[PDB]
């Protein structure tokens, strides 16, 4: 007794199949568009490609495999274990393609005039080919011999009625938890999250740094300013035109644009001049000319610098966002393996569970299109435009 296994199945089968759909089709979308949009064909969006691919994947190729090992139906055991481990290849693929949009977005907020030069479409698919080369080799390392084809099950291999060399196939049976925990979970999956929120740390601290300094240099300005108009000493002008210069030079340093700084740190040489030679008057009247070169000049230039800086830090939320929601989808499945690895007087999750956790993981392959809609203008005018056009 107990309830029938096939309708339990049905369920889980059924939702399988929804989720194969949407992966398919979003991440189709995904791919459409930038192949569409050349104002989306850049580096970061060819590793965005890359995680959409392997999505896909996910839905032609891990669910169907999800499906058959699901029977645990006899199969030759080294057939079996490329089955149960073909999801960790996209899984590994997705955790590189992540991390490299990550270290990309790092380099383009540090160093953005040395980023073209560093970051080109040749050497980022030369890392994409790289990154899923090794993505096979990790997520495959159990068909190299780490793995419990050699302590089979004989119980379950003659309740089934499997053949010679044939074991019942099953996730737990024939991969061994302590590659899943210590090799796949902490070293494969947990040691580059972990990185990637350093990465983004640091994104969202540089950032807030340039920024600060941004303001800092425009109120050295204008304070400065202020003290020259209520001084009465040349050496008071002179010393507040001098640090109002060094303000500017950093403000430079971080066509049209160099005509404002030119006007601005020329009008400050030529105020300098008369100070220097004890003229504070024609000094001081010299300095209030730099008001206007400033409100027609170097404030709209810490305006565009400013929504630069917003524009990016905008956008890292986006790409953080995905790597959170990986990591929701994914952690329960893992802490579930620690529990089966590490307390073996603990009941062994019960079947519902584990299945609910396996769903969970591959509902992460219908998401990203989700956010890339809502918090990408780009892509979500993209979308439309498409849909629109070519499919109504
Ligand atoms: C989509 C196209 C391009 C490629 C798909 C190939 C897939 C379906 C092939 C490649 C390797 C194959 C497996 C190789 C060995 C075995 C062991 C056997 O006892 C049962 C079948 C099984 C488990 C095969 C199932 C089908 C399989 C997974
Ligand atoms: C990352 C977010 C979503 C947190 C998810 C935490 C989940 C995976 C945790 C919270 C409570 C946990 C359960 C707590 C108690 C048991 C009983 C034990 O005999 C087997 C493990 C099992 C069944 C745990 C499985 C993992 C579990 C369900
Ligand atoms: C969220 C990220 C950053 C960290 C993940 C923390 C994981 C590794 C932690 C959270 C809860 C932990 C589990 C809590 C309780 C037990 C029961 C004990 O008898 C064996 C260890 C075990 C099973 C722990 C293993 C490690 C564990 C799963
Ligand atoms: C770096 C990684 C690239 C490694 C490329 C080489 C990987 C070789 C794997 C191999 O020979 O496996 C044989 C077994 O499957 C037999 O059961
Ligand atoms: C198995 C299925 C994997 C499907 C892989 C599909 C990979 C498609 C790659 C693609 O077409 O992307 C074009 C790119 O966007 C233009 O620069
Ligand atoms: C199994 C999926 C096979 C892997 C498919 C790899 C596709 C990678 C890809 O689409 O890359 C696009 C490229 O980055 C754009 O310039
Ligand atoms: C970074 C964090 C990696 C996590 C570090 C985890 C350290 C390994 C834990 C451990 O050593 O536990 C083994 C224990 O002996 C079993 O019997
Ligand atoms: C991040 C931290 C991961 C550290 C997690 C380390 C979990 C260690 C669990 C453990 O050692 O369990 C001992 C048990 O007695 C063995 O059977
Ligand atoms: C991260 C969240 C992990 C939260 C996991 C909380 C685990 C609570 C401890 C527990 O579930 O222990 C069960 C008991 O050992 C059964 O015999
Ligand atoms: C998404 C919402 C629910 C998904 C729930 C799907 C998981 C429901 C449990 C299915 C199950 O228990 O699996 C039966 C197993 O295949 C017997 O061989
Ligand atoms: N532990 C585990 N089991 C399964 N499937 C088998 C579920 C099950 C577990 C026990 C049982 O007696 C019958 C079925 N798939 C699984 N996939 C993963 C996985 C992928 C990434 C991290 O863990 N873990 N995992
Ligand atoms: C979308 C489909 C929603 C299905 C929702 C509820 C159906 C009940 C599922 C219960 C499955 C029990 C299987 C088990 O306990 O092993
Ligand atoms: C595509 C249609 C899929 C039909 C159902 C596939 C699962 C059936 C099975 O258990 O083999
Ligand atoms: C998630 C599902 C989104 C479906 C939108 C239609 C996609 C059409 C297509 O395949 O190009
Ligand atoms: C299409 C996807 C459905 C594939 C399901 C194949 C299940 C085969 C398992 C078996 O027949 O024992
Ligand atoms: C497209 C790929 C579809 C996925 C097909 C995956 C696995 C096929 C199932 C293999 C089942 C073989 C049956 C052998 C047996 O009955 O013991
Ligand atoms: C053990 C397994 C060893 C690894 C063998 C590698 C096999 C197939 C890897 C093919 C992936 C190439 C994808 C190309 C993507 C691109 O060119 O941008
Ligand atoms: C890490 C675990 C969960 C992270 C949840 C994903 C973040 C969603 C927040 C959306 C937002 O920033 O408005
Ligand atoms: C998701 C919903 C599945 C919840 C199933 C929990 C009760 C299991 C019933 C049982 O197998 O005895
Ligand atoms: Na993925």
């Amino acid at each position: 007794d107990g309830a029938p296994p096939i309708m339990g199945s049905s369920v889980y089968i059924t939702v399988e199949l929804a989720i194969a759909v949407l992966a398919i089709l979003g991440n189709v979308l995904v791919c459409w568009a930038v192949w569409l949009n050349s104002n989306l064909q850049n580096v970061t969006n060819y590793f965005v490609v890359s995680l959409a691919a392997a999505d896909i994947a996910v839905g032609v190729l891990a669910i169907p495999f999800a499906i058959t090992i699901s029977t645990g139906f006899c199969a030759a055991c080294h057939g079996c274990l490329f089955i149960a481990c073909f999801v960790l290849v996209l899984t590994q693929s997705s955790i590189f393609s992540l991390l490299a949009i990550a270290i990309d977005r790092y380099i383009a907020i540090r160093i953005p005039l040395r980023y073209n030069g560093l970051v080109t479409g040749t050497r980022a698919k030369g890392i994409i080919a790289i990154c899923w080369v090794l993505s096979f080799a990790i997520g495959l390392t159990p068909m190299l011999g780490w793995n419990n084809c050699g302590q089979p099950k004989e119980g379950k291999n003659h309740s089934q009625g499997c053949g010679e060399g044939q074991v019942a196939c099953l996730f737990e049976d024939v991969v061994p938890m302590n590659y899943m925990v210590y090799f796949n979970f902490f070293a494969c999956v947990l040691v580059p999250l972990l990185l990637m929120l350093g990465v983004y740390l640091r994104i969202f601290l540089a950032a807030r740094r340039q920024l600060a300094d941004l303001e800092d240099n425009w109120e050295t300005l204008n304070d400065n300013l202020k003290v020259i108009e209520k001084a009465d000493n040349a050496a008071q002008v002179k010393d507040a035109l001098t640090k109002m210069r060094a303000a500017a030079l950093d403000a430079q340093k971080a066509k049209d644009f160099r005509h404002g700084f030119d006007i601005l740190v020329g009008q400050i040489d030529d105020a300098l001049k008369l100070a220097n030679e004890g003229k504070v008057k024609e000094a001081q009247a010299a300095a209030e000319q730099l008001k206007t070169t400033r409100n027609a000049y170097i404030q709209k230039y810490l305006e565009r610098a400013r929504s630069t800086l917003q524009k990016e830090v905008h956008a890292a939320k986006s790409l953080a966002i995905i790597v959170g929601l990986f990591a929701l989808c994914w952690l329960p499945l893992h802490i579930i393996n620690c529990f089966t690895f590490f307390c073996p007087d603990c009941s062994h999750a019960p079947l519902w569970l584990m299945y609910l956790a396996i769903v969970l993981s591959h509902t992460n392959s219908v998401v990203n299109p989700f956010i890339y809609a809502y918090r990408i203008r780009e892509f979500r005018q993209t979308f439309r435009k498409i849909i629109r056009s070519h499919v109504l």
